[PDB]
């Protein structure tokens, strides 16, 4: 019948609630479904969080050392592990965060951004800074992707992380220098393949994050472009809170809102 339906069947089938948010353009009307329901953030703040790292600091901070132990790998951790001994630089840790969606790497840059105990709180102070006044971040990795449906805590919504991304990539919350860094590492996303990748034509670009946790929580946000450089911005949000903690998380249903989205934005009927 029509968009939201279309939603609603996505749902129905894989048992899932779905929270799908893309802002209007010039040409374009805003496409919403749950986007002003609190969904899990999982792995999705590692974009903002490096925004934040990357603008409360200079490029040449980039490279400093970071020395941590396997004492701190609490959380999947891909490229954290292959570095625990000859320790990581806050570029090569802004790059696990985005490109490996590393749980290590995003807990060293939560304590660079607000120190050992101010971390979480620093990163939704940069939300704020932004005019966020509704996401969240209460924990660290992995306790952050653990949190029952329901609770607020590390959570932000579709409307939200949308627009925050927005600002991040298309607005200009970033000088272009360090804008372009965030870029360039969601570009070269190794995580989201099989989501928003996937719902959309190969002749548009895309960068994106992904997020993944309990009760079934498979997360993806994006910037896309079309093939003549119209940008927009995409965020898709589930959970499978039916099955429990332990709940299948579900790609699919990512690469299928994005393929509905992808459908709207791009036949010009």
């Amino acid at each position: 019948m029509d968009l939201a339906d279309r939603f609603a069947e996505l749902e129905r089938r894989y048992d899932a609630r779905l929270g799908v948010y893309v802002p209007a353009t010039g040409t374009t009307a805003a496409i919403e479904y749950r986007a002003d329901e609190r969904f899990a953030f999982c792995s999705t703040f590692k974009a903002p969080l490096v925004a934040a790292v990357l603008h409360q600091n200079p490029l040449t901070h980039l490279d400093k050392l970071i020395t941590y132990t396997s004492d701190d790998i609490r959380s999947i951790s891909p490229v954290a592990q292959q570095h625990v001994q000859t320790g990581m630089t806050i570029g090569q840790l802004c790059d696990a965060a985005i490109r490996y969606s590393d749980g290590t790497a995003a807990n060293l840059l939560l304590a660079d951004l607000g120190g050992p105990g101010g971390g979480t709180a620093a990163f939704t102070g940069y939300l704020r800074s932004l005019g966020d006044t509704v996401s969240r971040l209460d924990a660290e990795e992995p306790e952050l992707n653990r949190d029952p449906p329901g609770d607020e805590r590390d959570t932000t919504t579709p409307h939200a992380i949308a627009l925050v991304l927005q600002q991040l990539v298309l607005g200009n919350a970033l000088p272009p220098d360090k804008r372009a860094l965030l870029t360039d590492w969601m570009a070269r996303n190794t995580t989201g393949a099989k989501r928003i990748r996937a719902g959309f034509p190969a002749d548009w670009k895309v960068i994106d994050k992904t997020g993944t946790g309990d009760y079934g929580r498979a997360n993806d946000i994006a910037v896309v472009w079309s093939p003549t450089g119209v940008p927009y911005v995409v965020a898709v949000m589930s959970d499978r809170a039916g099955g429990g903690y332990d709940a299948e998380p579900r790609e699919a249903l990512l690469a299928e809102a994005a393929t509905c989205v992808a459908g709207v934005l791009a036949l010009e009927h």
